[PDB]
């Protein structure tokens, strides 16, 4: 619907840009990814940065039980990182993983960022990725990550710290959840 | 996206239904409509069950500026609602000062419910109304209010105590919101 909440998170999300705050978030952790969640959530969600004790779902495909959620996130931690389709391997289980009630789309985009920026000097260019196309790549990366892996990969940048760059960026990204 | 949260909300509202504590919300009131916001979004927003202090729209049309709320609130409030055109006015009311950042459209499509039913005996079977036809006449209503109040006045029941109806009610007000 009207999505007004969100509107407001954006604003906290480029405020996390603007600010330089970002740079002290840690990088490839599911602390790191708390720590953006609730920078982004904070004051809308009461669950802003605080692991789901439900159980969620897309369709019929539900995402990872709650159950098992302090024992598979050390588990995707641990994945190593060391190029780019071992990162985007990492992304893939995190998104499986699912660890918020809402805003794991947006919260963990930022962290796969910073981790690409940690190791590789990159970002992905967002807004030069097409909505349906990312969704449709998001949507098989459970069975067959080929398709994130090749979109991702054709729109990296090395520009990793132009904040209008980033920004454009984290619009689109909030754009992909419907806010246009 | 996913709207994991308002698969949640959803639950909350059935609950409000099927366990009779609706018997008891306050009828045709702002606290009564904050009751009502608070149950449905309680450890989902923050502001459950609080008027917002932020300005809210959709495309350039802002809903009434909260600088006004404590002073319109009380006014709409105190507004007739003898007759369904009252009730429907009063509603129409209601959605343009939209007093919650998000979640205004289910909590007061409930609201409006109690109030027929309280006036009327009567309740809308939101699952006979089609979500363009509803979203149009919402639009049109600030203009003009008889898209909705024909719309409406085609759907309504004496059957306000089914838990069935009221289920079968709440999940196309949900849908109306972009849950499928
Ligand atoms: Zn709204
Ligand atoms: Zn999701």
């Amino acid at each position: 619907g009207h999505m007004h909440l969100d509107r407001q998170s954006l604003e906290k999300a480029k405020h996390l840009i603007q600010s330089g705050l970002i740079d002290t978030i840690e990088v490839g952790t599911i602390k790191g990814l708390q720590e953006i969640h609730r920078f982004l959530f904070e004051g809308l969600y009461e669950f802003a940065g605080k692991i789901r004790d439900k159980n969620i779902a897309k369709g019929n495909f539900r995402f990872a039980n709650c159950l098992y959620l302090d024992l598979i996130l050390p588990r995707i931690e641990s994945m190593p990182q060391n190029n780019f389709n071992q990162i985007v391997e990492k992304y893939v289980e995190m998104n499986i993983a699912h660890p918020f009630l809402e805003g794991n789309g947006r919260a963990t985009r930022i962290w796969l960022d910073l981790l690409l920026k940690k190791e590789l000097k990159k970002i992905v260019l967002w807004d030069r990725i097409d909505k349906a196309a990312y969704l449709s790549a998001m949507e098989r990366s459970p069975v067959n990550d080929l398709e994130i892996k090749t979109l991702l990969k054709k729109h990296l940048s090395s520009n990793t710290n132009d904040p209008l760059t980033l920004i454009k960026g984290i619009t689109q990204s909030y754009y992909y959840e419907g806010l246009g």
